[PDB]
């Protein structure tokens, strides 16, 4: 069919130091996708991880064209935008909606950890929503391999977003990849349930993190979170990453399994 190769760029979806993301619409079919446009070794690594992804809760990669030294990355479009924009400041969202998002988050993180990929920047800006509000883990530009040939490799690179980062990345030289992504999913949950972030970073100098370590859940944001999800957060936001709840045990948590949503 002539012209099915052609896509019109119709809306800006995001701009950063990386380049931009454009909503693209096929000239013939009207299929809508997201095109990440960049102006070397890093994009090479990113494309390689992007090709490994095939799950309903992770953004799908359709392939890439280079024109000149400009790379175009075609991927699944999520027409409902980011989870960030469903969170009402100081309120959060309804507990059933939050639980449903957290289920989908866990499904995508399980998936990634299964294929030996860590995301390293899980936050509501990187969690996108399709036309039916299904959650898609986006942005693989910090993702890396933590398991290959069934052997684990420890991480040392400091990266992510401070209010989301686990405390071991601030205190230890090396750390396991999986407890880091689990912690950031906890902060996601807190945000959905409270419409606020609990601390600037999880350090001994941050009074809001000390308050948590001392159990002062009569303070915000914790006082806004019902006892059942707050139990779960007590098991996720544990400072020692070796004692921190794993995903298989999150799937056994009372709140996680509570029926809430129609």
């Amino acid at each position: 069919v002539p012209f099915v190769e052609d896509w019109d760029l119709v809306q800006t979806l995001g701009e950063g130091a990386y380049g931009e993301v454009q909503l693209a619409v096929n000239r013939v079919t009207e299929e809508a996708v997201a095109v990440k446009i960049v102006d070397p070794e890093n994009i090479k690594k990113e494309i390689c991880i992007l090709k490994m992804l095939n799950h309903e809760n992770v953004i799908k990669f359709y392939g890439h064209r280079r024109e000149g030294n400009i790379q175009y990355l075609f991927m699944e479009l999520a027409s409902g935008g980011s989870l960030f924009d469903r969170i009402e400041p100081d309120i959060g969202m309804p507990e059933p909606d939050a639980q449903r998002f957290f289920h989908q988050l866990m499904a995508g993180v399980v998936y990634l950890h299964g294929i030996g990929i860590t995301h390293r920047d899980i936050k509501p800006h990187n969690l996108l929503l399709d036309e039916r509000d299904n959650l898609k883990i986006a942005d693989y530009s910090l993702a890396t391999v933590f398991r290959y040939n069934n052997r684990e490799r420890l991480l040392n690179k400091m990266c992510g977003t401070l209010p989301y980062v686990a405390p071991e990345l601030l205190k230890r030289r090396e750390f396991h990849a999986e407890p880091v992504d689990v912690w950031s999913c906890g902060i996601v949950l807190t945000a959905m349930l409270a419409g606020e972030l609990p601390w600037d970073q999880p350090s001994d100098s941050c009074q809001e993190y000390s308050d948590w370590k001392e159990k002062k859940t009569y303070l915000n944001p914790w006082k806004k979170i019902d006892s059942a999800p707050l139990a779960l957060l007590h098991k996720i936001l544990v400072e020692n990453p070796s004692a921190r709840i794993t995903i298989p045990d999150i799937k056994k948590d009372r709140w996680y399994n509570k029926p809430l949503k129609k």
